[PDB]
């Protein structure tokens, strides 16, 4: 029951962000929530092309890095590649089929699009510093350390996607699928969406910021400056992406949108807290991996783990969760110089 | 069956364009078909913001047009808005979940994103020329003439989406949903995709070009110059869009990708032809509607219908279908001034 053009005229201004009547005409003259249009406009004015970034001296710098430092850099780069590959497609397949307001529909499309520009910039980098790009790309899928986080993130999307299909196809209630009985609940589906958004918020707000830290640590040493320029542009986008999921979440839990969402948000508090905390933990185990056999000027396991906690506190707070860490200061204040 | 990140490592250069293993690493260092990467690069270089085009002087132009000409202009603009609304979401919702080639997945997302820019540009025009934009937007949905031209296009996408859904949720073979035995044939799915792509190609290659004629007719009279400038930018994107679908269809039907497709291509060459001829006929009825109260300098039902036939032969031949109309030189050669 999904349609690329719903034939019944409806007032999109009195429609919920999700689960209402699929958007028919895409208009931008009216806004239910000013944030989304503000984000689309911002994102469009931020438009950049990875190919235009000069990554010439970068091969030299990378080739000169000792092995563990190449390991730190490339592992970090494979993680960013893996995250943005998922973020390029997932928000379109997962959220797009559920959105009921035009401005949000376009924001999701604009947002997912910018991720593809991000994935393109990683290729531009990888196939410019490394000898055989295929070795790096293949490892993103076979490396157990990288895949350890991959399966958790996508799992949220995949579960939402499948539960969305049963809903669209069978609708609410119990149904007979090959003799089995299957229960499709819109309430459960709304939970899946809420949790997925929470997971996506942790990815852009925490996971990606941990990676920016390693990228900029090299930049501080005046190495990999082409990469630095790309990551700084990427970060400028992540700020916008993160803000969009923050607003979506806050609007949903504040009942200002779908009142049932406000309820669901509450039943979820623990799961959210736990998923955010689990993400932070995973980022700390990553720091162990990256720094297994050494650190470099400006970064080490301690510095990164503290940064992870610092950032986690701040993000969790922004979406109404309890701060899980005592940490209260930024150990890498220079990162703000890069961040925008 | 769908996963936002397939954990199995595969050689992406030996996957079919569609239905293969879902895309995992988004890489652009290696292309199976150079056309797609070329199109991405071209679109990226074409980036424009509707918000930056001056549509001020258009309002006086529009308000000064006699009633029938306002009818011609606004009906054309509404049809354009309807088509880009569908084009904004559909490629993502329908083709995205079936692509198994990185460069292709990215092209569809780039393509769909440029469509949202087109939709935004229509809001920018509508707001700057009419009194109550809401009447215009509401009519796109309640108008039986406009909504008629949206039935066919949606159906193709909708049926593809729904079947794609069943396939992901039930795999192929015969199954039972609420006792009703429903069969899921991958071959029937591949046919729906093929027809959908043909419908899409007709949309961008013919339907849109028919609309550019009306818009540019006004520009020839030095009226609606702001809209003219936007339509030029859009036309320039449309070229890329149809090149995309022509190649998709030609590669599919050539067996150069998946053999089952090439077979399915010939299996439904008659439907494809009927589909295109039907599209041309609707654009002729549409031209009939546009001019039921008069025509203007440079364009009338006759001239417009000739152009539909002119453009249709060319497009049909490009995808290897038979030419259904007499031969003739471009009936409105002045449109070259505006094209590209
Ligand atoms: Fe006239």
């Amino acid at each position: 029951a999904y349609t690329t053009f719903s034939q019944t005229k409806n007032d999109q201004l009195k429609e919920p962000m999700f689960f209402g009547q699929p958007v028919n005409v895409a208009r931008y003259d009216q806004q239910k929530y000013d944030i989304f249009e503000k984000l689309i406009e911002k994102q469009l004015s931020f438009f950049w092309r990875p190919e235009e970034v000069d990554v010439s001296r970068d091969r030299i710098d990378y080739q000169a890095l000792p092995e563990h430092e190449k390991h730190i850099f490339i592992s970090n780069l494979k993680y960013q590649t893996l995250l943005d590959s998922i973020q390029g497609r997932s928000p379109n397949v997962a959220l797009l089929p559920l959105i009921s307001i035009p401005e949000l529909e376009t924001w999701v499309e604009t947002w997912a699009f910018s991720e593809t520009i991000h994935s393109r910039s990683f290729t531009h980098i990888i196939r410019n510093i490394v000898n055989d790009p295929s070795v790096v790309f293949d490892d993103i899928v076979t490396n157990e350390q990288i895949q350890k986080r991959a399966e958790g993130i996508s799992s949220y999307y995949d579960e939402l996607i499948e539960m969305t299909s049963y809903w669209h196809l069978l609708g609410e209630g119990t149904h007979t699928v090959n003799g089995k009985t299957v229960t499709v609940s819109l309430r459960e589906l709304k939970k899946k969406l809420y949790l997925c958004l929470m997971s996506v918020n942790a990815l852009e707000a925490i996971r990606f910021y941990v990676s920016f830290a390693c990228s900029f640590a090299f930049a501080e040493r005046e190495l990999m400056e082409g990469n630095a320029k790309i990551i700084r542009l990427i970060a400028r986008d992540e700020a916008l992406h993160l803000t969009g999921t923050q607003h979506m979440l806050n609007l949903l839990r504040s009942g200002a949108d779908d009142p049932e969402m406000a309820e669901i948000a509450e039943e979820c508090k623990q799961e959210c807290y736990d998923l955010f905390v689990q993400a932070a933990q995973q980022e700390k185990d990553w720091a162990d991996y990256l720094f297994r056999d050494g650190s470099m000027i400006g970064l080490n396991k301690d510095i990164l783990c503290q940064y992870v906690e610092y950032i986690t506190n701040i993000r969790m707070q922004a979406v109404g969760l309890d701060l899980p860490f005592q940490t209260r200061s930024n150990p890498i204040p220079w990162i703000n110089t890069w961040l925008v």
